[PDB]
């Protein structure tokens, strides 16, 4: 409705994250655009503090599900856009198997015509020689499904899914994601029936960019109903 009409065209996106993983502090700034009509996201992220101390793929999920394409028949299940423009809080705990965890809190809302994702990330219990702090993950990203359920008690949603990061030896580093989103405003939101978002992502590098960075192209579509 009101929220849905804010995404019918191309919307500029800004992402700002401050992180601390095992005491390694860093900041990331991202810019790009989203076109929910095609579930399309294009963004470029920059580590503004120097070298990123964790692998870029591990930050992908943290670094705007309101850009998902919801088929017309599923639009009544789109919580994310319904919370706009006031926005929502997105919180996650990401458990890296046999390693540490990230806890994140983000506020996603409009500032003017720009969709902004402001994030604080805290990582603890990482192994200094593990796949994360040791940078043993390939610079790529597998397709992932996100499973969404209503959470009535918080007037929001609960989300869970698995991400499998590719290790450079051919193995896999699992990152189990637990997520909750709650509206910032007190207006009504769409509480959905169970469904999922199917996402595909491609990571690349800007050949003229010398700062540590990540270019991302992502397509996201809601599914699972009718
Ligand atoms: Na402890």
């Amino acid at each position: 409705s009101k929220g849905e009409e804010l995404f019918t065209g191309v919307v500029p996106i800004l992402v700002e994250l401050d992180g601390d993983v095992n005491g390694h502090k860093f900041s990331v700034s991202g810019e790009g655009e989203g076109d929910a009509t095609y579930g399309k996201l294009t963004l470029k992220f920059i580590c503004t503090t120097g070298k990123l101390p964790v692998p870029w793929p591990t930050l992908v999920t943290t670094l705007v599900q309101c850009f998902s394409r919801y088929p017309d028949h599923m639009k009544r299940h789109d919580f994310f856009k319904s919370a706009m423009p006031e926005g929502y809080v997105q919180e996650r705990t990401i458990f890296f198997k046999d390693d540490g965890n990230y806890k994140t809190r983000a506020e996603v809302k409009f500032e003017g015509d720009t969709l902004v994702n402001r994030i604080e990330l805290k990582g603890i219990d990482f192994k200094e020689d593990g796949n994360i702090l040791g940078h043993k993950l390939e610079y790529n990203y597998n397709s992932h499904n996100v499973y969404i359920m209503a959470d009535k008690q918080k007037n929001g949603i609960k989300v869970n899914f698995k991400i499998r990061h590719n290790i450079e030896d051919g193995s896999v580093q699992l990152a189990d994601h637990y997520q909750q989103n709650t509206p910032i405003g007190d207006g009504p939101v769409l509480l959905p029936d169970n469904h999922y978002l199917s996402t595909q992502s491609a990571l690349s590098k800007d050949p003229n960019e010398k700062r540590d960075h990540m270019v991302l192209l992502e397509f996201v579509t809601a599914a699972g109903i009718t």
